[PDB]
């Protein structure tokens, strides 16, 4: 399914942008979302000196003035008024629908306004946009486009993107590490000191696409060489305990798996009986 | 089941046994049964040349006379009489046909009743007995009393119990057996014929708890050994098919089956992962 479009003016829509792009809260949301949110709002007129939001109230909606002017006040206290451009009523969607101020009008005023439903699962499509970026990205790469699709994803759906800057050391030779690292942008190289006064050695470099520090998933080791940006570089990583939990997480028995254990099982119980006799 | 006690009077309760001692299907049940039987029966006095049963009716109830006497008439043709004791209508609750024949009272009555679900209930109390001294002697014997629940339960829901007499054959070397015996009562001799018109060798005698004849529910075809009866004997068997039906149902199967399963489907995938590296 999906949601239901209110086709508005392009003066409108570039006004309800801009006033997203400035709140808080929401200007970090993705633009599909960003056009999501300005497609799914319906316009709301109050008269003036009418009360929109009540502190305490339990509520829906969310709001941008396209017109008009509001008086916000906590506890008594009037804190600021707002005009066109501006957002309001979105911080409670983030409190358990419990408004945290008052918005009074002092003129009639024109609203743009999305209910609760539209608003929570409009912005819970940020970590399916990210899956997806990442599943594609994953997929560009020969190696991990090879691997099963269940883990593939699933791993998707738990990696950090972590940065670095020209010059900085990822991991040093000699290090407790447990964090696998994939490439995602930028190149690094790998250097090892021979072992005493020995000036470190380069091994190879990597670049996007590739990996590093795959040991650190297969339980508790010192790293075998550092690894070190050599430029802007951004990493997809996982630490092991994560992963653990990842692969033991991996619930898809398939039809005929089961049936086989489902066999093997029999003929172990039968075998197991007669044992047990003579 | 946990019925009421229409507590009567103690020449009453005395002279129900006699009625139920003579019958066909119910001069077996145990006393417990038999003292149930006795008290959920209700007192249900009717009048004088009054009818009771109707052939085609559906039955519903079963009686036994007190003080009274009746004509167990059919098609008008008198069948006979009966006294404060014969039991009666029972037949149409056991086939669950339709009342046979047509009982009519001949004088103020006082017979006693029973219904069809007191009574159905008491009676097929002889499977969860039996069961339960299936299951009881079982355990009291080291090497089945090991075997998880469900199959000593299962087991105890299909053995027969079978007599053998002093001397008797109970598996007669080279011939095709189908059946396992667990000896619950008496001792046996087994025997096996060396070589043509030679005295059959001795090998072990079995006893109380002991078995013979396991190959069977392998599927071997022909028994190697004779198996006499040195006494009077007990045993309780069951056959390779049904040994085999029981064991493929076990959910202790099923649930070892699937966690064998998602076990082996979390290591395959982990083993993927590091073997698409390198
Ligand atoms: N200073 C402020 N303190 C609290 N809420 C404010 C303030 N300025 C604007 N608001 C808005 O007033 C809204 C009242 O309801 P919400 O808590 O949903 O969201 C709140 C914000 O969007
Ligand atoms: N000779 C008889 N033939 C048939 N039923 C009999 C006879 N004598 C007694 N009865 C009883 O009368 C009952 C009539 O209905 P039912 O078939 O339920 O069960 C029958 C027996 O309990």
């Amino acid at each position: 399914q999906a949601f239901r479009k209110f086709t508005k003016s392009e003066r409108s829509k570039d006004l309800i942008k801009e006033a997203i792009l400035d709140n808080d809260f929401m200007k970090n949301l993705e633009l599909s979302q960003i056009q999501e949110i300005v497609d799914c709002m319906y316009p709301v007129e109050y008269g003036k000196d009418s009360c929109i939001i009540k502190e305490g109230d339990v509520g829906s909606l969310v709001y941008v003035m396209e017109d008009g002017k509001v008086e916000v006040t906590k506890e008594g206290v009037k804190l600021c008024t707002m005009g066109p451009g501006k957002v309001f009523g979105e911080l409670a969607i983030l409190y358990n629908c419990t408004r945290t101020a008052t918005v009074k009008t002092l003129v009639n005023v024109k609203l743009w306004a999305i209910d609760r439903q539209c608003f929570q699962t409009i912005m819970m499509r940020t970590g399916l946009i990210k899956h997806t970026e990442y599943m594609e990205f994953l997929k560009s790469v020969p190696t991990f486009q090879s691997l099963p699709e269940e883990i593939l994803s699933k791993l998707a759906d738990v990696l950090e993107e972590t940065h670095y800057e020209n010059g900085e050391y990822i991991i040093r030779q000699g290090a407790r590490g447990d964090t696998f690292f994939i490439i995602s942008k930028g190149k690094v190289n790998v250097t090892r000191e021979d072992s005493p006064n020995e000036d470190p050695v380069f091994l190879r470099t990597l670049g996007k696409g590739d990996w590093f520090g795959e040991k650190a998933l297969q339980g508790e080791d010192v790293r075998t060489a550092n690894v070190i940006a050599a430029e802007a570089v951004t990493c997809l990583v996982i630490d092991r305990d994560s992963f653990k939990h990842l692969i033991g997480g991996l619930d898809d028995v398939s039809n005929k798996a089961y049936e086989d254990a489902e066999a093997k099982a029999k003929y172990e119980a039968e075998a197991a009986f007669f044992a047990n006799l003579k």
